[PDB]
């Protein structure tokens, strides 16, 4: 019963659907290779990922994936971002075809990228040096707020922004996930643990969580969180504090503690993102600048 969009429409029947990479309240995903996704080059195979609904799905969960749809195609492409490659939606159930990061999660890439602990017996002359760099791990940072300047300038507040939203390509470029997904702010259950033990209410900005109020500035607070993540190599954030405790240190003021082999400069851009006034926090495009000059000095 849908439109045809002749713009991003791609025939279903060049898809061929792999393993389901999760389900959820938002649909399930699914890798898939897709046949001829470029059309200079038909039968040139891809790997994508295939958004679609579960089982019995209600008419108001395929609004929420038409809407989400929309809204990808909106927004535009850009490199640091999770893109829509196509759609299908003529003669078969809805399809939303995006691009498919071979490398997970921005979180877990940094996890399993923790450098050789001591406990590791030292072999060759490489012993004590990890996957991860300072100015590798500078450029994950830089990038992400490139992807949040280019969505903050199409209109597009996240709202959950965390490391567990990035996702990382085989190039190791940062592409934010999830942008365009409706997140029902005004129903958060904040003590809600996910199935790996993430506290997702540990990312909202003051005045989103108090207050229900979401602006660009919010999703800075959300950045400045994620740059916690990034230097303490994917940890997570307000260490052993249960929710209930969150709340009345958030109320006294209470920000977290600068880690471990993270030079000022970018625990300070952490506590100006924290600031209390949205107004006193950083733009992005302040973001952009400042991660730049450190990236510059260093590169
Ligand atoms: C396809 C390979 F790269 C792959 O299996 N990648 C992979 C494997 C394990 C874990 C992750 C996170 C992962 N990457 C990955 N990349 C993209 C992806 O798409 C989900 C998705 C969808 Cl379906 C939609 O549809 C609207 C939007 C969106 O955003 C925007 C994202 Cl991230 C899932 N997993």
């Amino acid at each position: 019963d849908l439109p045809l969009d002749p713009l991003w429409e791609f025939p279903r029947d060049r898809l061929v659907l792999g393993k389901p990479l999760g389900e959820g309240a938002f649909g399930q995903v699914v890798r898939a290779e897709a046949f001829g996704m470029d059309p200079a080059r038909p039968d040139q195979a891809s790997t994508v990922a295939v958004k679609m609904l579960k089982d019995n799905a209600s008419d108001k969960d395929l609004a929420d994936l038409v809407s989400e749809m929309e809204v990808m195609k909106l927004i535009g492409r850009h490199k640091n971002i999770i893109n829509l490659l196509g759609v299908c939606t003529q003669e078969g159930p809805l399809y939303v075809i995006v691009e498919c990061a071979a490398k997970g999660n921005l979180r877990e890439f940094l996890r399993a990228r923790r450098p050789p602990g001591p406990d590791l017996s030292p072999d060759g002359p490489r012993s004590s040096e990890g996957p991860l760099s300072f100015p590798v791990l500078v450029s994950c940072a830089y990038q992400v707020a490139r992807g949040m300047q280019y969505l903050e300038s199409r209109k597009c507040i996240h709202r959950d922004l965390a490391a567990r939203n990035v996702l990382v390509t085989e190039d190791n470029v940062m592409k934010i996930a999830d942008f365009g997904l409706a997140r029902g702010v005004h129903h958060i259950d904040y003590y809600k643990k996910t199935s790996n033990g993430r506290l997702p209410v540990k990312w909202m900005a003051p005045e989103a969580l108090f207050d229900e109020v979401y602006t660009h500035q919010s999703d800075v607070w959300s950045f400045g969180i994620l740059l916690w993540e990034i230097f303490t190599l994917g940890g997570s954030p307000y260490p052993g504090i249960p929710v209930e405790e969150l709340f009345s240190l958030l109320r006294e003021g209470h920000r977290m503690d600068r880690p471990p082999h993270c030079p000022p400069e970018l625990y300070g851009l952490m506590r100006e993102c924290w600031h209390a006034a949205p107004s006193q926090r950083p733009t992005f495009k302040q973001l952009v600048e400042a991660l730049d000059k450190v990236l510059l000095a260093v590169s």
